[PDB]
RNA sequence: UUGAUGUCACGGAACCUUUGUUGUCUUCGACAUGGGUA
């Protein structure tokens, strides 16, 4: 979980409004702490719910190849 | 030409069955051609 002197939480992969995804998760998520996720109203979100674009708006988008 | 907090599709052998096989003496004789003369 260390990236740099920082450490990620689990990230979140939970949705309430199942029917808006297309595809839903099968395989189970890679596990390194205990620690709950990130509050959802957090302004400090770590590395990994930044790359998960959860701190119109996108904070990494991903264009067409 | 995507939409985003959730994609094991490297998650799936074009696989399985089917005889290029059955039948046949390297033999052997009468035939071609269209008129001619009253
Ligand atoms: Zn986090």
């Amino acid at each position: 979980g260390k990236i740099s002197e920082k450490t990620c939480c689990p990230g979140k992969f939970d949705t309430e409004d199942k029917d808006r995804l297309l595809q839903l998760r099968q395989r189970s998520t890679l596990r390194w702490t205990d620690k709950n996720p990130c509050p959802d109203n957090a302004e400090t979100y770590c590395p990994f719910c930044e790359l998960l674009g959860r701190s119109w708006r996108f904070r990494i988008h991903f264009g067409n190849l």
